[PDB]
Protein backbone atom coordinates (compact mmCIF):
# COMPACT_ATOMS: atom_id res chain seq x y z
CA UNK A 1 0.00 0.00 0.00
CA UNK A 2 1.94 3.34 1.58
CA UNK A 3 5.28 1.26 0.16
CA UNK A 4 4.25 1.63 -3.69
CA UNK A 5 4.76 5.33 -3.27
CA UNK A 6 8.66 3.88 -2.94
CA UNK A 7 9.18 0.36 -3.23
CA UNK A 8 9.05 0.41 -6.85
CA UNK A 9 12.17 2.70 -6.84
CA UNK A 10 13.66 0.20 -4.45
CA UNK A 11 13.93 -2.56 -6.71
CA UNK A 12 15.69 -0.37 -9.26
CA UNK A 13 18.89 -1.21 -7.53
CA UNK A 14 17.95 -4.78 -7.24
CA UNK A 15 17.12 -5.53 -10.65
CA UNK A 16 20.47 -4.12 -12.30
CA UNK A 17 21.89 -7.61 -11.39
CA UNK A 18 18.41 -10.08 -11.25
CA UNK A 19 16.59 -8.10 -13.18
CA UNK A 20 16.38 -11.04 -15.30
Amino acid sequence: TSAQKAKAEERKRRKMSRGL
